[PDB]
């Protein structure tokens, strides 16, 4: 029976070696995917995910820091992640969410969405600027790194994704053009876009996308109310409990939710508040599964018993199925509660649902599913918010860019960092 604190560092090294040890050998990015029977039903072991990547480049950064790596040996690998990136196919300057490892070319997520994944992107951008704040004042080759990173992130043409509205568009195509048609409104996990094309110096937005776009004239607003707490922002299908909990992670991860505010809500505390309505519907746990309680918690979106599900709070959304990403991710905002997770898994579920690149993705002690296997997007933020509740590592690194702190003013936010 460990201590959390002995537990925390257990978890945070394994789950780094998702990245490390796990990573794709000829891209060094990150498998969207890793089983470790070796079964893989689409035969797509080698198939890496521009987002988790985002995550993993962060990831390396916190393995530096903690010293998990070397600062060469990370350096090393970084310069390989950004020669692929370099050579890899992008649409109007945005990657696919998904690359064939050995060669950079696309695999369709489904047959119209060949083309660019803004989001996704998005995802990368944030860890990669992370990485050049990291580097930009160190030896030549560190900034001969730095700079060929501003360029990957002066590419992504942001204003592109318009398709000449006051929105942004998930998707693009060069033979299916806009029919993916999925115009990005909030509130959902997708925030951090809309700040980055507000930043981007080159290929920017003005106001008014994010203001009728993103926050849809002020519908953005609303007052979901359970358990007691109020979140203050519309999510997206979700208004009785919020969506599932990613939503309060992935953009989240550079940027700084710590007192940031804008004129649609508090982010810090709607952030806090989705996790403690999470919560606290599993502890409730209304549909009576077995092992749901305050050591046991957290849904969001994973493998699940048939397939992959947006697991989330409500009798339609929770099927029974924990995602470990949900509480873990969730450390900087609800830390005893995320250790009081942690700690009954590992001393007591170990060996169902620990392994070598951390906690599974998802398990049901209803239906005894235990499989063993991963997900970029969800062992990504694991890693990094452990680091940022630690120490800050990411939300410094993100936050000192110039090009934030003018997007973040430009869109008419407030935070310390400015
Ligand atoms: O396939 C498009 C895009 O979907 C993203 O999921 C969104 C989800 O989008 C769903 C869409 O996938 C679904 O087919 C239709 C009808 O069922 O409705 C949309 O809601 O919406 C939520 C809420 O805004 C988002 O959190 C979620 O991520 C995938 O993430 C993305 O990879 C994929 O390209
Ligand atoms: O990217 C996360 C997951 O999204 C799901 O919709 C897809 O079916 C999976 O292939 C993928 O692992
Ligand atoms: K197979």
């Amino acid at each position: 029976a460990l201590s959390a604190d002995s537990i925390f560092n257990i978890v945070e090294e394994q789950t780094f070696q998702y990245f490390w040890d796990g990573a794709e050998p000829v891209s060094g990015m990150a498998r969207e995917r890793y089983h470790v029977d070796g079964n893989y039903p689409e035969n797509d072991m080698n198939v890496v995910t521009s987002g988790g990547s985002g995550f993993g480049v962060m990831a390396l950064l916190v393995g530096i820091e903690r010293g998990y790596i070397s600062r060469e040996q990370g350096l090393e690998r970084l310069m390989k992640i950004v020669s692929f990136l370099e050579k890899a196919d992008r649409f109007h300057g945005a990657w696919p969410h998904w690359l064939y490892g050995e060669t950079g070319k696309v695999k369709p997520f489904g047959q119209k969405d060949n083309g660019g994944d803004l989001v996704e992107t998005s995802f990368m951008i944030q860890g990669l600027l992370c990485v050049r704040q990291y580097f930009a004042n160190g030896n030549e080759q560190e900034k001969a790194l730095a700079a060929r990173i501003d360029q990957l992130w002066k590419a992504v043409e942001f204003s592109w994704y318009r398709n000449g509205k006051n929105v942004l568009y998930w998707h693009w195509s060069p033979n299916y053009k806009w029919q993916m048609n999925f115009p990005v409104t909030g509130y959902n996990e997708c925030l951090i876009m809309y700040i980055l094309a507000a930043a981007s110096p080159t290929h920017g937005i003005p106001a008014e996308v994010y203001h009728e776009g993103w926050a849809k004239s002020g519908a953005i607003k609303d007052s979901i109310n359970a358990y007691g707490h109020t979140l203050k922002l519309s999510h997206n299908f979700a208004k009785e409990y919020g969506g599932p909990l990613f939503w309060s992670h992935y953009s989240y991860l550079g940027l700084d939710p710590h007192g940031l505010k804008d004129r649609y809500a508090d982010y810090w505390e709607n952030n806090l508040n989705h996790v403690l309505i999470n919560r606290e519907w599993c502890i409730q746990n209304p549909k009576h599964y077995k092992g749901y309680g305050p050591d046991s918690w957290g849904l969001t979106a994973s493998y699940s018993v048939k397939g992959y599900a947006a697991h989330a709070p409500g009798e339609n959304n929770d099927l029974g199925v924990i995602s470990p990403t949900a509480a873990l991710s969730s450390m900087p905002y609800t830390p005893e509660y995320s250790k009081q997770a942690m700690v009954h898994w590992y001393n007591d579920m170990r060996t169902k649902i620990f392994g070598k690149y951390g906690f599974y993705d998802a398990f049901s002690e209803t239906e005894n599913w235990y499989p063993q296997q991963y997900l970029a997007i969800d062992q990504g933020p694991i890693v990094v918010m452990m680091e940022n509740y630690r120490s800050g590592l990411l939300w410094k690194l993100f936050m000192s860019c110039p090009e934030v702190q003018a997007g973040l003013k430009k869109l008419d936010f407030q935070s310390p960092y400015l």
